[PDB]
């Protein structure tokens, strides 16, 4: 279930306070209750997938934040706001986006989100 893996699988592990699952559209699969990703927030996360170029020196928009590039390649872009940030992981078909909080480990919520990355690629997703 694409609402379980936001749930559960992201959130549920609590190295993660906020989970979305995009399609290379940039619309929404399932979303973490009260997390909002726009259409046109999610159009330019998975444009930035192919060129970075934008992103990389404006930042982007999640939600109402806007985070700064820490990270930008085919597969992973980072975003970080102060102790707060997003990992955002392409996948073969959907982008997985994982914020956290200053109350988690950034190294702990990037190997989370970059592990779910891998066990859906195998899945076929």
């Amino acid at each position: 279930s694409w609402q379980t893996y936001v749930d559960t699988n992201l959130v549920g592990t609590g190295a993660v306070t906020q989970a979305a699952i995009l399609g290379l559209d940039g619309n929404t699969w399932a979303t973490s209750a009260g997390f909002a990703v726009t259409p046109a927030q999610g159009t330019t996360l998975a444009g930035a997938f192919n060129n970075a170029d934008a992103i990389r020196a404006g930042g982007f928009d999640l939600a109402g934040v806007h985070y700064v590039t820490l990270r930008a390649d085919d597969r992973s872009i980072y975003g970080k706001k102060g102790s707060s940030g997003v990992i955002t992981v392409k996948t073969s078909k959907a982008i997985l986006v994982g914020v956290y909080n200053e109350k988690i480990q950034p190294g702990t919520a990037a190997n989370v989100v970059e592990k779910l990355a891998d066990y859906l690629i195998g899945q076929g997703f």
